[PDB]
């Protein structure tokens, strides 16, 4: 209890707010967020490193790769320990950032709090290996909006 915010803006013509809350620390986070301005259709939804950069992105590459994680969507068994998967945007570019993972947290350390959430150009791969960058990171396509997570109580 106590919410983190990620105001996602980055650089693309997108604007949104993640509201991260959970009962516990060691328990499943209830992600809800109301992102808009995306292009239509599927959009990868990944949390890259990028802590104390400036405010938003400046800096990050992979989906918080500790050494050699593999990609996977929600449905997959695996994932980088900074990807959830994707969302779908309607037409006002409005996505529905409703996720409930059981691996991450919003406490600290292995939590994703502090990290830069990113909304991406294409769908993520889901862990099929459409190509290869697929498994290596997730082949989301380019970064659009982003922001450091944690900015509430
Ligand atoms: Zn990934």
């Amino acid at each position: 209890a106590t919410k983190a915010v990620a105001v996602l803006k980055g650089d693309g013509p997108v604007q949104g707010i993640i509201n991260f809350e959970q009962k516990e620390s060691n328990g499943p986070v209830k992600v809800w967020g109301s992102i808009k301005g995306l292009t239509e259709g599927l959009h990868g939804f990944h949390v890259h490193e990028e802590e104390d950069n400036t405010a938003g992105c400046t800096s990050a590459g992979p989906h918080f790769n500790p050494l050699s994680r593999k990609h996977g969507g929600p449905k997959d068994e695996e994932r980088h320990v900074g990807d959830l998967g994707n969302v779908t945007a309607d037409k006002d570019g409005v996505a529905d950032v409703s996720i409930e993972d059981s691996v991450i947290s919003l406490s600290g350390d292995h939590s994703i709090i502090g990290r830069t959430l990113v909304v991406h150009e294409k769908a993520d791969d889901l862990g099929k290996g459409g190509n290869e960058q697929s498994t290596k990171t997730g082949n989301a396509g380019s970064r659009l909006a982003c922001g450091v997570i944690g900015i509430a109580q």
